């Protein structure tokens, strides 16, 4: 059973307002590659021109062609980990999910409260005429290698609602996440290296507030010491185990 998974369930089974923070690691088992080798990535492309709002206004194609070359799974679906977290919310334990991912796999899995720190691929906006579109109107053409283009004014500046270099983090969502970390009674990290703000700081904020800390990651992080329970392994495998044990403790 492993003492780690049991204690995690022991903690969750006792909390009425738990919060889950997730990073790229929770979507690896869905087919979406993590941020591994980001250093090298910036050796092939100028981050300023292909991934900043400034480079986007200067030439939209750089961003889109850059995305086409790197984006792998466009029709990925939530894996067991996402569902486990949605089941936890239905059970009255998890009250919120804070994620850095832009894949929306938490919502598609049933989570009702998802705070997206880096935005998402849900919608796009034409910067010239202000038409808005759902990612679904372009997905197929994009997978065929076609740069999205406004169907109303024909502009090529159709920007997705994700945070790019040079623009601020969504303040109000960030505000809600921090408040979340301050009043939760259990804070669990899943698939995040916790290296950069806000991922790197939210755990410490919840820790100061008195929350019980749990982490499930494939590799250790520098924040591991503050966690009450830390599990090494895959989210898609560990999460469903924890939920089962919580149900067992509940019905007993
Ligand atoms: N400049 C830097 O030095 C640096 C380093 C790391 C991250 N970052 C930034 O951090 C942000 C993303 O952070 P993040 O934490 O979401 O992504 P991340 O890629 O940094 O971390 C994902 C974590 O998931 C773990 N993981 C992989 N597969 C897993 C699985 N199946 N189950 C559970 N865990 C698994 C990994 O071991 C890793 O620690 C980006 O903005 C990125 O640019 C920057
Ligand atoms: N899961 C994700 O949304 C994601 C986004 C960008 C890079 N790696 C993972
Ligand atoms: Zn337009
Ligand atoms: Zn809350």
């Amino acid at each position: 059973m492993e003492d780690e998974i049991r204690k995690a369930a022991e903690i969750l089974a006792k909390s009425k307002h738990a919060v889950v923070f997730t990073g790229a690691g929770i979507s690896a088992e869905s087919g979406i590659p993590t941020f591994r080798g980001e250093d090298g990535l910036w050796r092939k492309y100028d981050p300023e021109e292909v991934a900043s709002i400034s480079g986007f206004k200067r030439n939209p194609r750089a961003f889109w062609e850059f995305s086409m070359e790197m984006k792998d799974k466009l029709f990925a679906e939530p894996n067991p980990a996402h569902y486990a977290i949605a089941e936890l919310e239905r059970m009255g334990i998890v009250k919120a999910v804070i994620t850095q991912n832009i894949d929306m796999l938490h919502q598609r899995a049933g989570s009702r409260r998802v705070l997206e720190l880096h935005g998402s691929m849900d919608k796009l906006d034409c910067l010239d005429c202000h038409e808005t579109y759902d990612w679904s109107e372009f997905v197929e053409d994009f997978n065929k290698g076609e740069i999205p283009r406004c169907r109303k004014c024909g502009s090529y500046y159709v920007k997705p609602r994700v945070v790019l270099f040079g623009e601020p983090l969504p303040q109000r969502t960030l505000f809600e996440a921090i408040e979340e970390a301050k009043h939760c009674d259990a804070f669990m990290v899943v698939g995040s290296s916790l290296v950069v703000y806000p991922a790197a700081e939210l755990p410490y904020i919840a820790k100061k507030a008195g929350a019980k800390m749990i982490i499930v990651n494939a590799e250790p992080t520098m924040a591991d010491p503050i966690f009450d329970v830390k599990i090494i392994g895959k989210a898609g495998e560990v999460l469903p185990k924890i939920v089962e044990e919580v149900k067992r403790l509940r019905s007993e």
